[PDB]
């Protein structure tokens, strides 16, 4: 009954093409909100102290994203990477990326 903290870990997966192309995995590949590496979603860990409530990573569809969970940029060049991202997909659209979120919790007693 000392409750507990609660956190919603967020990461994307990232993938690109050319135009009218054939999508593939990023370098990284699964990176925060801006574009800063992180690992896998099923390699990531809570942080000490802390375990998983979800069993799973889920992706929420509510959102501005396409029926497989996917929003779209490309990058316009005074820009060096995406900025604003779309839920329709279009054909010279060079950027995608999916959010997934799984919750942990810890407990203070």
């Amino acid at each position: 009954d000392a409750g507990h903290l609660s956190f919603v870990e967020e990461v994307f997966e990232n993938q690109t093409r050319l135009p009218g192309g054939q999508w593939i995995y990023m370098s990284d590949n699964y990176t925060d909100v801006n574009g800063e590496k992180v690992l896998p979603k099923d390699d990531i860990e809570c942080p000490l102290g802390w375990k998983w409530e979800d069993e799973e990573w889920s992706t929420d569809l509510n959102r501005a994203v396409d029926e497989q969970g996917w929003e779209y940029s490309i990058t316009i060049p005074p820009e060096r990477k995406p900025k604003h991202w779309v839920p329709a997909e279009k054909m010279y659209y060079t950027h995608r990326r999916r959010r997934w979120v799984r919750l942990r919790r810890r407990d203070l007693s």
